[PDB]
């Protein structure tokens, strides 16, 4: 093959020079800038030492000896050769998944740190070993076996068939620095993705104080009005209507327990809902009987919700199981107050400046923290209100960057994912199932393959600065 001989010497050529000089930078990034020394990073760093700057550099040259047995430099670098990929690429995936289940403890578990720095450092070291460890029985006793034409080297042990043993370390090695750590890692971002893609988010465009004329206290006054109400301290409540999930039964516990008190009679309430019916009786029981309490049972447009919760003072929130909690923000933007149950989405999102949280299923915390809100209507809430739009809009953009991060690492573990999978499975078919020798193409498609499995040590840092501004803005720094 002559034509073909100038192609694959640039095939590799640029592996190298691009896997190289990626991942040397990358460590360069992370090392220069001031603080970027989060644990994450150190496994890349440990990532971009095992993947590019060791495997690469060792691997491509040897294997390109190797093509026609030409091994121009043979000596001890048969059983280096031979040892070091297995022991690098064990240390970058296992480097891998060391983030993978950091992020799994920082998303899932964030109250304990579990990582220092000392530890870290531990980590990598320890890694290091095991996968020396797990390559040097194949490693160390390669041994080049000379003909009259070439010198080639090998590594068996006979005493029983071939197969028995060959199939058993080969299995052991390829389930081990793939098959296994993948099976893991993928459980970790699928539950980590469930974690944070499960809630779509809130329009931080839409949901804006912006978008409603006139001062707040106005637009209470003509609120209360459209529903032939006094003015007074107006609370808020939507949602469905049920037993299980939402909490409208212990708002209507609550209203009931004030009704029999003095001050709720500056009160005003508007419950929004639709759903079990015995509540929507109760809650237009109450409706009737009182007449500082308004329901609604039609369904609403999205810009009407948003001119409630920009005219109300609070909004109750007395869920039992809320994951999500979009409701406090589209209310917390719009400068409605939450009194919330604190469960799920609405203890991370509500904070002590921000917010009243009350036990859930408690209608006494409940319509104790009405009376509190009440209180606090005589003294002047527009900070309160300043400090929940700066909370809503910094908890969503929170949200992103651990979302965006995430995906990068999830990026990275799926380029691993594809270039190996060929590979493997090209040295594993000649077992159960006979090789097949009857096509043209024997070697040609080993290049093909090796040169994919290779040409996945260049492809992280490009990923790095193509998802994450932070290495694409180092990459600006020098280059
Ligand atoms: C695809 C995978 O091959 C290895 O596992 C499957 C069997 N491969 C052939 C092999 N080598 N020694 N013993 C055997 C099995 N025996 C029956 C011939 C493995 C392998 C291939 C090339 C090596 F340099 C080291 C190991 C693999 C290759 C490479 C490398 F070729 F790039 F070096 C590296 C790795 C690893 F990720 F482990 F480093 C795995």
């Amino acid at each position: 093959p002559a034509w073909q001989i100038v192609l694959w010497a640039a095939a590799y050529t640029v592996i190298v020079v691009t896997s190289v000089v990626g991942n040397v930078v990358v460590m360069w990034i992370i090392l220069a800038h001031k603080r970027m020394r989060t644990v994450t990073n150190y496994f890349l760093v440990n990532l971009a030492f095992a993947e590019a700057s060791m495997a690469a550099f060792n691997t491509v040259v040897n294997f390109t000896y190797a093509v026609h047995n030409e091994w121009y430099y043979g000596l001890f670098y048969c059983k280096f050769h031979n040892f070091f990929p297995i022991a690098a690429v064990f240390a970058s995936i296992y480097s891998m998944t060391a983030v993978a289940f950091d992020r799994y403890m920082a998303i899932i578990h964030p109250l304990q740190p579990r990582l220092s720095a000392t530890a870290t450092k531990v980590v990598i070291c320890v890694i290091w070993v095991l996968a020396l460890l797990l390559a040097f029985p194949q490693g160390y006793y390669s041994t080049t076996e000379t003909m009259p034409s070439r010198v080639v080297c090998m590594i068996e042990w006979p005493e029983h068939p071939n197969k028995i043993y060959e199939k058993v370390y080969h299995i052991c090695v390829t389930v081990l620095i793939y098959f296994l750590p993948l099976l893991v890692i993928g459980y970790a971002y699928t539950v980590v993705g469930i974690t944070l893609w499960a809630s779509e988010g809130i329009d931080c465009s839409f949901w804006n104080e912006s978008y409603l004329t006139g001062s707040r206290d106005e637009r209470k006054k003509s609120l209360l009005s459209k529903f032939g109400m006094d003015e007074g301290v107006t609370f808020m409540f939507i949602g469905r209507f049920d037993r299980g999930q939402k909490g409208v039964d212990v708002l209507l516990k609550a209203i009931e327990i004030l009704s029999s008190k003095k001050e709720f009679q500056e009160m005003r309430f508007i419950i929004i809902g639709k759903g079990d019916p015995e509540l929507e009786g109760w809650a237009r029981s109450l409706e009737e009987k009182h007449g500082n309490v308004k329901v609604i049972t039609e369904m609403l447009s999205r810009e009407f919700v948003r001119e409630l919760y920009g005219s109300v003072d609070f909004v109750i929130i007395p869920s039992y199981f809320e994951p999500f909690g979009l409701v406090a923000l589209e209310a917390m933007c719009l400068g409605a107050i939450p009194i919330a149950s604190a469960v799920g989405g609405l203890r991370d999102i509500i904070t002590n400046e921000t917010g009243i949280l009350v036990k859930a299923g408690d209608p006494g915390e409940l319509a104790n923290a009405i009376l509190k809100a009440l209180e606090l209507s005589r003294s002047d809430l527009s900070k309160f209100r300043e400090n929940c739009k700066k909370r809503a809009m910094s908890f969503s953009e929170q949200v992103s960057a651990k979302r965006k991060v995430v995906k990068m690492m999830i990026v990275v573990v799926c380029t691993f994912a594809i270039c190996w999978l060929p590979f493997h499975i090209f040295f594993l078919l000649p077992y159960i199932n006979p090789d097949l020798y009857l096509k043209k193409f024997i070697q040609q498609v080993y290049l093909a393959i090796m040169w994919l499995a290779m040409s996945s040590t260049m492809y992280n840092p490009i990923i790095y600065c193509c998802l994450n501004d932070r290495f694409r803005l180092g990459f600006k720094h020098a280059f």
